[PDB]
């Protein structure tokens, strides 16, 4: 049973609140805790395709919050990843891509995305391919536009294969249109590199689901628009090259 | 994107337990803030149809937590219910039936089986008819008490006014048709059947399509012709069937 229908989404955005609640006061602390890294692994996996949710935690100033705690635990590579898993899901709603027109914000992802840590920068360019995704709906320095395009790119190709998988997804769908971006190298290359990425750590998985959403199309039209980045181009003809095997 | 495959099921039981922690918080103070009962209804939602979550309550002393909530709020009436339904489906989780068979547990849900407000006593009531449905063998307690609940579940409903706004909701009745098949013990029958009824009644472009489908019609439609019935048992549940029709 349950109090009444639709109960469910008052108790899951009220969630949302006190798990903002802990960050913050964890945060005052400066406690590094357990329970503060499951609280950021929670907000992240709520995150998960629900603009809804991604809305609620903006609109109680939880991206606020969150550059506090990137400031205040500046070496906390755990930390620093769960925070920058949840910023790269809200990049990927388009409606609030407003809402992280902020220079503060863009400032610490810029920094985070030289960490010499693979598992942070990985989501600090995540974050930064899917906001260059809108073309210009910049509302900012387009010094700090072109900039971060070129230093995306070359952070990409300054990367190690990852010991362990550094993520999961349940779908492919918000790789796609960065994949269209012929216009950008980098940002279809962080969405090639990443696709490469988990389907090399676990094929089993995303083999199928790649296959299954038309993905291997997005990859076929990049292989020879003859106007393409030769890394985009290469890293594209791999995963073919590996997902043919696989039917 | 997720931290890693099947972290969500880490995050739904530490968000339990974080709950938790707020209602033992707010529990120490005798504080009834908007806070708590939202923590309440949050808990009692995350355990619906879910024996997981269940089980993760009882394994960080949910039980005994919320008897306290139950021992320092006796007038509060949204606690007390929203309490009582968390608690009523733990009580629909076989596995967990030797977890609530403690004695203070047993005594207090019985106290709040006679209370006259129907938003409380028709949880205790549920925790109850689960509970002795599963048998004599499987009640490890005092016999005597649990021969008098059968007959005080049976007394308690018979004396309850139909509600007025929402007091409960369902996402599906088959937790209820073991309870229809006790012919041996009335009051889970009788509990059974009133409950479906009272959802119907108030929801019925839900609920009775929703106990069709699941085939609830064949189980109120065996309690009619199987003679030997308890008499009000058995006047509900033709009732309900003459306009499930």
């Amino acid at each position: 049973s349950f109090l009444h229908v639709g109960a469910q989404l008052g108790t899951e955005l009220f969630i949302v609140r006190q798990l903002l609640q802990i960050v913050k006061q964890k945060t005052n602390q400066n406690s590094v805790d357990t329970t503060l890294k499951f609280t950021l692994s929670a907000l992240w996996n709520l995150t998960d395709e629900s603009p809804t949710t991604c809305r609620h935690f903006i609109e109680n100033q939880g991206l606020e919050l969150f550059m506090r705690v990137l400031e205040s635990f500046p070496t906390e590579s755990s930390i620093q990843q769960k925070v920058l898993g949840l910023l790269n899901n809200i990049a990927e709603v388009q409606e609030l891509h407003s809402e992280l027109m902020w220079k503060d914000f863009i400032d610490h992802i810029s920094s985070l995305l030289h960490s010499v840590e693979v598992e942070v920068s990985y989501f600090a360019a995540g974050i930064i391919a899917h906001l260059i995704s809108r073309g210009q709906a910049w509302t900012l320095s387009r010094s700090q536009r072109n900039s971060l395009l070129d230093d995306l790119h070359s952070a990409i190709l300054k990367w190690p294969t990852p010991e362990c998988e550094m993520v999961a997804y349940r779908s492919f769908n918000p790789f796609f249109p960065l994949l269209g971006c012929f216009t950008t190298p980098g940002v279809q290359l962080w969405a090639v590199w990443a696709m490469q990425h988990v389907c090399s750590k676990n094929p089993s998985r995303y083999c199928s689901m790649l296959i299954e959403e038309g993905g291997l199309q997005h990859l076929y039209n990049i292989k020879d628009h003859e106007h393409t980045d030769p890394h985009v181009q290469q890293i594209a003809v791999a995963i073919l090259d590996s997902l043919e095997k696989h039917i």
